[PDB]
């Protein structure tokens, strides 16, 4: 007889509930710790999944790692499965697919197969508001990403470079970092200057001149406020009873209700021009089905267009400064395209000459390369995916996971990759372009493939809008710099590491330089 076994189970299933409370939470420790170990084992026994990464803390996975220097993490799976593998993020499987065949499964994916708005809605919806890029049907966002590149034409960069001059010359005559009047020489923290200098500029020319005057009033400390709300705990903690939380979503309600403020005395007047993104957005923002955006969801698309271009342009001019910082002779050969170009300074700055300017692009374009603002990008997949010349399948709820700036820095696609070389760009100083086919998904003709190994701006139907915005501000923010001063860095310092677990790759800070004017006797004009 066996039923006494039977009896035995239940008699052991008592015995178990009576053990003291110490021993049965270690257990309820120890249990799933073995069960996590013995999973995998049975997992790596399953050949239509791509390999696994091993961890011990389950539900933490490699976040660890991962987190604090994603490209090396990505390098030692690279060395030991090839280019597609997985591993367990906060709860999630992440699989990564590397080099140029990933972009192509990831950012060509089926609109079907994969979603964005999935893997990134709780990172973006508390910050921006509702009803926008990610809190709304991707159709919705591909007309979204129409109305806001309808504010991005050449036209309007001819306008918007004089506005952001004038911001960069007044930052640098009123912003205590510089005072350049009164001082000659100076050291300033790029990880401060840069983000105020961004905002400043962003908001003069995207916004219009009545929200810049905002920022000089107390009203500045709620952007503070939601910039801080813009966090990767998002991914986990979207929403937490605690101070910064409540602060982050005052801000978004006070300053949505500014633009809608302005949105609505602008149409009681009949003051529509084409000044700014709200005029635009204003008189194009009809989606196809005949729904108009309402004044709110025109806002909230006005918060996350600023807030994206805000943290990667901000980023990349520190870099950009903390790159010439140690490169003497790339600051003189830019300054010397700078007299050439602008007549020994005698020509004003314009649209059209700036892209006359091919190795300052090329430092920018350098810069996205070595320093591609977003480490990792995501998609949730939807529907159970066969990866091509493999027997691997990514079944539905997995997430993968691309990621072009590890390629940026690969030998085998950009030789002496971890070296600044924007000579590597000589007659190639476009901040991109296609190689082949295009295609249209909502939002204009793109480029069909997505296998180039530079792709700062991804591809395919979340493709970036902001490339010529961000190439038209960092170009003059750049232009100004070369022309007004030289800068170095402090005895025995260098590049700094990025910080691989900020919203973007941001430097490691502080990272401090030392500028000094060319021009010590030049003063710059207007009151203050
Ligand atoms: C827990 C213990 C801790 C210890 C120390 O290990 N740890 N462990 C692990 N980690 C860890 C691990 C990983 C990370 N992150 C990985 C994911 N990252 C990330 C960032 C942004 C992303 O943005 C998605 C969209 C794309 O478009 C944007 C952006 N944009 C494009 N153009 C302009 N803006 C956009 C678009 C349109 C708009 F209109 C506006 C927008 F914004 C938003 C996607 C991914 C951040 C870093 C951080 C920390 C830890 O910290
Ligand atoms: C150096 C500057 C920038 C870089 C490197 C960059 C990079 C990117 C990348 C990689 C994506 C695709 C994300 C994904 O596929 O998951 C993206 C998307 C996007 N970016 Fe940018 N960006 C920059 C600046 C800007 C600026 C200045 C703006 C607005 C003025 C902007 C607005 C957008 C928008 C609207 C999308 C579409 C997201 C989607 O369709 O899912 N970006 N950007």
């Amino acid at each position: 007889i066996v039923g006494e076994a039977l009896e035995y189970v239940n008699i052991g299933l008592s015995h178990f509930l009576a053990l003291p409370l110490a021993q049965r939470i270690s257990l309820i420790i120890i249990i799933p710790f073995i069960y996590n170990i013995v999973w995998q084992l049975l997992y790596s026994l399953r050949k239509d999944r791509p390999p696994l990464v091993f961890y011990w803390i389950p539900w933490v996975g490699s976040a660890v790692v991962y987190g604090m220097k994603p490209y090396e993490f990505f390098e030692e799976c690279q060395k030991k499965y090839g280019d597609i593998f997985s591993f367990v993020l906060l709860g999630r499987v992440m699989t990564v697919y590397l080099g140029p065949k990933g972009h192509e499964f990831v950012f060509n994916a089926k609109l079907a197969d994969v979603s964005a708005e999935a893997a990134y809605a709780h990172l973006t919806t508390p910050v921006f508001g509702k009803g926008v890029i990610f809190d709304c049907p991707n159709s919705r966002l591909m007309e979204q990403k129409k109305f806001v590149k309808g504010a991005l034409t050449k036209e309007a960069f001819k306008s918007y470079v004089p506005l952001i001059a004038e911001e960069v010359y007044k930052y640098f005559r009123d912003s205590k970092n510089f005072r350049l009047n009164e001082r000659t020489t100076g050291t300033i923290d790029v990880m401060v200057t840069q983000p105020e200098m961004t905002i400043f500029t962003a908001s003069r020319s995207l916004l219009g001149k009545e929200m810049r005057a905002k920022l000089d009033t107390d009203f500045a400390y709620l952007y503070s406020d939601l910039d801080k709300g813009f966090t990767p705990i998002n991914f986990v903690f979207p929403n937490l009873p605690l101070e910064h939380y409540r602060k982050r979503d005052h801000a978004q309600k006070a300053i949505s209700g500014t633009y809608m403020s302005l949105i609505k005395e602008r149409r009681k007047n009949n003051d529509i021009q084409d000044r700014d993104l709200i005029d635009s957005l204003m008189k194009n923002s009809t989606y196809k089905d005949g729904v108009k955006m309402t004044d709110q969801e025109i806002a909230n698309l006005l918060i996350g267009v600023l807030m994206g271009g805000q943290h990667t342009s901000a980023a990349t001019s520190a870099w950009i400064l903390l790159h010439l910082a140690e490169r003497p002779d790339v600051q003189q050969e830019l300054y010397e395209e700078q007299m050439r170009v602008l007549d020994g300074g005698k020509k004003e700055l314009t649209y059209d000459l700036l892209q006359e300017m091919p190795l300052l692009n090329q430092t920018i374009k350098e810069t996205l390369r070595m320093h591609h603002p977003l480490h990792s990008l995501f998609r949730k997949v939807m529907k159970d995916m066969h990866v091509p010349n493999t027997s691997y399948v990514i079944p539905a709820g997995y997430h993968v996971l691309v990621s072009p700036g590890y390629t940026h820095l690969r030998d085998e696609y950009f030789p002496n990759a971890h070296q600044f070389n924007i000579h590597r760009w000589n007659n190639d100083s476009a901040s991109s372009y296609s190689v082949g086919e295009e295609v249209d998904y909502g939002f204009g003709a793109i480029s069909k493939g997505v296998s180039s190994p530079y792709l700062p701006f991804g591809g395919g139907r979340h493709r970036c809008i902001g490339e010529h915005f961000a190439y038209c501000q960092l170009g003059v923010l750049m232009s100004i710099f070369i022309r007004t001063l030289k800068w170095h860095y402090p005895e025995g310092k260098t590049v700094p590491p990025p910080d691989f677990t900020s919203m973007v790759t941001l430097p490691t800070g502080p990272a401090k330089i030392i500028w000094e004017k060319r021009n010590p006797e030049q003063k710059i004009g207007g009151r203050h």
